[PDB]
């Protein structure tokens, strides 16, 4: 049973291959987008994971797209995350921070100055984000049409990722995961659907990948390549952002470039919750031969599917999302073949301890 064997993930050694996927839970304090001791307890409960990957976390105030999502840009955010990572370490866990900029998947009412959010191009996401009502409860609101970033603004985006990585290292995270998936800002540049630019950041796949590779380079230089992972969702459609008409070839180009940086891991989000066609074995093989770090697979996995693909040498670890929401001791449950707790989806987003810290261990 390879799932319960160790794995070196860049600078860290995970004791098992059962990872906690990044899960937005929208329970942070406003004003200030501040993580809380409740969040600290939730992560501490899950510290037996081979690796915890945190909820997506803003690199800056401009990055915010969801009310209740935390940041890693302010002194008060850094101080709060320091307590959270210390708690995970006291339980012998390891924790990466997933860092995002939401780009156009946002609303003006939560942006600095109440202005339109930014993106590769001035195209509405045509979906909804989560705000809070006057009682502090989560509500789904249509996205605001973004403004296209000017060329002279792109270095500031890269610097915001760099600074957020400095902050993450200071805050005690073991690794960083760049959120280059699911229709957020980096994916908005990668995708020809959302990126209609005609400068060096749009058009060719090389230009579409330019921003994410500049970010990768900047964060590797700020910390170390063996502390950097990246999440991609490069096959299919995620939150209305497709991967264009040459999605496999474009994915392999990006993966070959990422491999050159010697980063710690590639995390592939294979499907959204509504499902879609499975990755082909041939595509998995093409990814594996191009990337020489850890590959994490995610998206409706079972322990059996994970074991199959680990045993075939195609991936190294699996990230579970909803099963980690509901099972703090998922590792022990999978190892013992125990039943899993029933999930309560109504409390995934927003609220308090109920549906968050009240799922029991075995
Ligand atoms: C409530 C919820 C929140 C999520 N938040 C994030 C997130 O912040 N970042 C991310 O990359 N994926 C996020 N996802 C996707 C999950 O990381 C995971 O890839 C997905 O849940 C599919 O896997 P599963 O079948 O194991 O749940 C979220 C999923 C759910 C259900």
């Amino acid at each position: 049973e390879k799932l319960f064997t160790p794995l070196k993930v860049g600078a860290v050694t995970a004791p098992n291959r059962v990872f906690m996927a990044p899960l937005t839970r929208l329970r942070s304090i406003e004003p200030g987008d501040i993580p809380t001791p409740l969040m600290g307890e939730y992560y501490r409960q899950r510290a037996s994971a081979g690796l915890i990957i945190s909820e997506a976390t803003q690199i800056s105030a401009q990055a915010k797209g969801y009310a209740g999502a935390p940041g890693l840009h302010s002194p008060e955010q850094i101080a709060a995350w320091k307590k959270i990572t210390a708690g995970v370490h006291a339980e012998d866990g390891r924790i990466a921070v997933q860092l995002w900029h939401t780009g156009r998947l946002s609303h003006s009412s939560i942006q600095p100055g109440g202005q339109a959010p930014v993106s590769a191009s001035a195209l509405n996401a045509n979906t909804r984000t989560s705000l809070r009502d006057e009682n502090g409860n989560a509500i789904r609101v249509d996205t605001t049409t973004p403004r296209a970033l000017e060329l002279d603004e792109i270095p500031g985006i890269v610097n915001d990722f760099r600074q957020a990585v400095a902050n993450a290292r200071e805050a005690g995270f073991d690794l960083v995961e760049l959120h280059s998936a699911h229709g957020y800002l980096l994916h908005q540049f990668l995708s020809p659907s959302s990126n209609q630019r005609t400068d060096q950041y749009g058009g060719s796949v090389e230009n579409r990948a330019r921003l994410v590779l500049e970010v990768v380079d900047a964060v590797c230089n700020e910390w170390s390549a063996d502390r950097i992972g990246i999440r991609v969702s490069p096959i299919g459609t995620f939150q209305n952002v497709d991967n264009g008409p040459n999605e496999e070839a474009d994915a392999l180009y990006l993966i070959e470039e990422l491999a050159k940086r010697g980063i710690a891991y590639l995390h592939m989000s294979e499907t959204d919750l509504a499902g879609g066609k499975p990755y082909s074995e041939a595509f998995r093989q093409k990814v594996r031969e191009r990337f020489h770090g850890v590959i994490i697979g995610a998206g409706a996995y079972t322990a059996e599917k994970a074991e199959d693909l680990i045993g075939k040498g195609l991936i190294d670890a699996v990230a579970f999302g909803r099963d980690y929401i509901a099972n703090p001791d998922l590792v022990a449950r999978l190892q013992k073949k125990a039943e899993l707790n029933p999930q309560r989806p109504e409390s995934f987003y927003g609220g308090g301890a109920e549906g968050y810290t009240d799922y029991p261990s075995l």
